Parts: C-alpha cells; structure tokens; sequence
C-alpha cells in the first residue's frame, strides 16, 4: 500500500558518494574551456580573413555557435544535475536549457547536413554547383528557424517535480526536471521521432551523400608534380624534338606520342593505328611523325609493327621505359595521342600537360575533366575517323608557336592536380567531423530510445549503472563541442594557420 512513500520516506537523506566524482568535474571543466576557446578560434578564423570566408567555413561557424550555446548554457546545467542529482535552477529554465539542447543538437545535424549537400552538388554534380554567401546566411537563419519550431513540444513538456505525485507530504529536500506527457503514445513517437529527425535520418542521408563524394574521389590524388616538370630536361624543346626523332632514325615533324596497354576497348590503341591508317595517304602525312609506346595484345603489336616497317615516320616501343624517360618523352614530343573508352582517372594526360606535350585525347571521362578549351584536343571516343581529323587540326595549329599553348597545358595540369588534392583534404576532414559526432551522440541516443520507447531503466537496483551510463553519455555529446574544433586544428591548414596567428 504504502510502500514507495514509506521507504522514500526512510531513505530520502540517503545520499551516496560517488567514487569517481573530481574526474567528472576535470572532464567537464576541460570540455568547456576547450569548447569555448576552440569555437570562439574557430569563429574568429573565418569571420576575420576574406580567404576564409568559405560557404563551407561559415556552416562551420554555425556549427560552432551551436556549441558555444550548448557549451555555455546546458553543459553546466548537465553538470550540477549528473553530479548532485538534482535540479538547482528555476522552474523556467526546466524548461529552456533542455530546449535549447534540443535545438542546438538540431542546429549542428542540420548544418552538417548542408554541408554534406553542398560538398555532394560540388562533387557529384558540378554542372548544378549554385553556392553564394547568399544562399548560406539565409539559410543558417532557415536552419534555426526549423530547429527553434519543432523543439516546442519538448519545452512545453520540461516539467520541474519533485516528491511523489498525489501526496499530500509535500516534504522535499531536492527538486528534478523531466518530461511530463499525458497518454503514453505521445513520449514514444515524440522520442523515437527525436531520434529520426535529429540522428538517423540525416546521418543516414550524409552517408550516402559522403559515400557518393568518396567514391567520386577514390584514386585522385593528382601527380608528382615536383618529378612531373621540365625543369630536368635539358636545352631547348624543339632541339630535345630533333634528337629523339634523329635517334628513332626519323627526321624532324610535328611528333605525336601513344602510351598505354595495348588493349581492345580500353586505351584506344586500335583507334590510333585505324587512325593512322586513315592518314596514309593524304599530303599531310608525310610532316607528321608517330611514336607508338605500349604492350598489350599482340595482334595489336604486330599491327603496330606493320606500320613501323611500312611508314618511315612511325616508331613503336615495346621495350620497357623508366618514368625519367617518360617524363623526357612527354618534353619532347608535340602532342600526345589518349584515344582512351572510358579514362576515369587521366594522368597520362595531367603527366604530358605539365612537360608541354600537347594532349588529344577522347573526350571521355577523367580526360573531359582535364583538356578544356585552349590547353588540348577533344575527340569523339571511338571513331578513328575524328581521331584523325583532330591530328590534321594538330597539324594546321603545328604550323605556329603553339608556346603559350604549352604553358596554358601546364598550368591547367597543375591546377587542376592542386583542386583534387584539396578537394581530398576537405572531404576527409568533414568525414572525420561527421563520424566524431555520430560515435558522439551513438550512446545517449541508444539509451534515450531505449528509455523513452522501448520500456525503461526504472525497476529496482538497476539504477546505480544507469546513472553513470547517462552520465558519460551526457559528457561525450558535450565532448564533441571540444572535438570539432581540434579535428579542424589537425586536419585543415588554414585553420592552423589561424589558430596558429591568434597567439
Ligand atoms: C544532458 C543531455 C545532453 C544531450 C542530450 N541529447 N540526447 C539527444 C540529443 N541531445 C540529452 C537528452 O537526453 N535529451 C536532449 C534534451 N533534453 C535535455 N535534458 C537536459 C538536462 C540538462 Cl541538465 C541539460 C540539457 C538537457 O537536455 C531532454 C530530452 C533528451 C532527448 C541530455
Ligand atoms: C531531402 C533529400 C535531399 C534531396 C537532394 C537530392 C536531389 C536530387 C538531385 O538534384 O539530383
Ligand atoms: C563512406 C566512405 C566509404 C568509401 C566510399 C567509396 C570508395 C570508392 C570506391 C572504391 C573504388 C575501387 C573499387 C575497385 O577497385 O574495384
């Protein structure tokens, strides 16, 4: 009958003393200051310098300030509650502190989310790129709008009791804050609908997005660009020219240049040799020079092998080169012929561009990505026939300086090698924000869908685990807030820059 008000009643000054309590103090003190420095470097970074002002860097600033809210507010609140068990502030910030924890959470999901989004269009689909300060600043203000909407419910719950309800002995020595629902539908799909919206399905979503972005990124880590240049040749282009044609026993002409696997439906090498096939007549003919370099097929060689006794201006190379002689080759040569079916990657093209050689290549893959206008020829994959036509136009622009094309072939490889590679460094720093948060915000998010849903940890002596459970899982969601912005201090140069600079 009387049961729980009795023993409440007898043990209602029974206050335990936690072993391990000046641990959870350091913890928490070190969580806060280095939340609210890091954030504060990380805000002060971006919205001073011009170079930072980054659509990506000013989502980060709202991650930031997220945490610096979460820091300030609910983390010592969190603290004194985890700590003493009871509730020491008013009846009103019952209600605030766990909205505004709720919010934040809401906030921070749905900033990396945009970010996720942002980087997904940027990568996956860079034709419908649109990303101004603009659209960013307003929608920041969209984000803490819906964060600040749907976390009302979770305020208007937030309920400060204390004693057992219906009894008359209103005789306490502490006061709680917690949740207050009517019919017991409502804690369930409100909890397990707080545990969609703000954890599954956007981690989901980033996920995919950041798995799409990966994969689009794999194997792009552009090239030695310091053993790539011309800096190791010697004299002059058009004299490195004549001693490689002179040494093959050809005289001197406008030098195209294969390289690759003799392969049927890969490199294309077929299509270059149908191609100079196609040339062998034609007036034009006679002032191009061809050297084929590969091993493949042997069908493929002995075809390529027919030319080389046939024509007196094609050379094939079965023998096997080192990259020093590559490199002196591709600083050679004029053009360098990619008659690829698919090239995802193209870094015979990027290697050629940065020593001048001139690429034409099938405007396929990788390869669409890298020869523009006005640094390359673009061909129609397949057709010997287009192939050919592109060597005539080779020939007719062979006839000019074609210098400043070289130098346009140059820089458009190495910038272009320069914006993978930082392309790579920025998705792997956002991924590795990303996991720090879901391994964050796992724990209390399994116990909450676990305390709120699917039953609860209310029965008996099941409680003095339970507490140190939510304890540490409340710690890590605030640990995050201090993670982010040293994961930004290891694997962002600007930002080290920056935090470097702010001392
Ligand atoms: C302390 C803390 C930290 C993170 C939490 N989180 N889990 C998921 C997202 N974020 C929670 C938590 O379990 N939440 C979030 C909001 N809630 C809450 N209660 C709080 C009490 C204090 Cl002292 C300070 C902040 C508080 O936020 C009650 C509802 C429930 C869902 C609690
Ligand atoms: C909400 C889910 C996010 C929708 C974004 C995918 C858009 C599809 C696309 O533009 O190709
Ligand atoms: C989420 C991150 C997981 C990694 C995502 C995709 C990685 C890119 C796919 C790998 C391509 C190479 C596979 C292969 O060689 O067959």
């Amino acid at each position: 009958d009387y049961e729980d008000e009795f023993l409440r009643y007898l043990w209602r000054d029974y206050l335990y003393p936690k072993q391990y309590e000046w641990v959870l103090i350091a913890a928490y003190v070190a969580v806060f200051v280095v939340a609210l420095v890091g954030n504060t470097l990380v805000c002060l970074a971006v919205w001073r310098n011009h170079h930072m002002r980054t659509v990506t860097n000013y989502f980060i600033v709202n991650l930031s300030l997220a945490d610096v809210l979460v820091t300030a507010i609910c983390l010592p609140a969190s603290l004194l509650v985890d700590i003493t068990e009871s509730w020491l502030f008013g009846h009103a910030l019952c209600k605030v502190i766990p909205y505004l924890q709720a919010v934040s959470v809401s906030v921070a999901v749905l900033t990396l989310s945009f970010i996720a989004l942002d980087r997904w269009y940027a990568i996956c689909h860079p034709l419908l790129f649109k990303s101004t300060a603009r659209r960013a600043r307003g929608s920041i203000l969209g984000i803490w709008a819906v964060s600040l909407a749907i976390m009302v419910p979770q305020a208007a719950v937030m309920e400060c009791s204390s004693v057992l309800p219906e009894l008359a002995n209103r005789t306490r020595l502490f006061s709680v804050c917690d949740e207050r629902w009517a019919d017991d539908l409502y804690p369930k799909i409100y909890h397990s609908c707080f545990f969609i919206v703000t954890y599954l399905a956007p981690l989901g979503l980033m996920a995919m997005a950041y798995f799409q972005i990966f994969r689009k990124l794999w194997g792009r880590q552009g090239i030695d660009c310091s053993f790539w240049n011309e800096s190791y040749l010697t004299g002059s282009r058009d004299e490195r020219k004549k001693s490689l044609l002179s040494k093959f026993g050809m005289d001197e002409g406008v030098t195209f240049m294969f390289i690759g696997r003799f392969d049927r439906g890969q490199k294309g090498v077929d299509v270059l040799l149908k191609a100079i096939e196609i040339l062998s007549s034609k007036k034009e003919f006679q002032e191009m020079r061809f050297i084929i370099i590969g091993k493949g097929d042997p069908e493929l060689e002995g075809w390529a092998r027919s030319l080389e006794e046939k024509h007196g201006n094609v050379k094939v190379i079965t023998e096997m080169l080192s990259r020093e002689f590559v490199r002196e080759l591709y600083g050679s040569v004029d053009f360098v012929i990619i008659p690829s079916y698919f090239e995802p990657f193209g870094l015979v093209a990027l290697e050629a561009m940065c020593l001048g050689a001139i690429p034409i290549a099938s405007a396929v893959g990788g390869l669409r990505d890298i020869i523009t206008n006005e640094t390359g020829i673009l061909v129609k994959a397949g057709d010997p026939g287009e192939l050919a036509n592109a060597i005539l136009k080779a020939l007719e622009l062979s006839r000019s300086d074609l210098s400043k094309f070289r130098e346009n072939c140059k820089k458009r490889a190495m910038s272009f090698s320069k914006q993978m590679r930082a392309r790579r460094k920025t998705a792997k720093m956002l991924m590795v924000v990303l996991l720090v948060f879901a391994l964050c915000y796992l724990p209390i998010s399994v116990l909450n869908i676990l305390k709120r849903v699917f039953g609860m940890f209310r029965q008996a002596s099941d409680r003095e685990a339970v507490y140190a459970c939510f304890t540490f899982s409340h710690w890590l969601v605030y640990a995050n807030s201090a993670a982010n912005p040293i994961i930004y201090n290891f694997l962002s140069g600007k930002f080290r820059e920056q935090f470097k600079a702010a001392f």
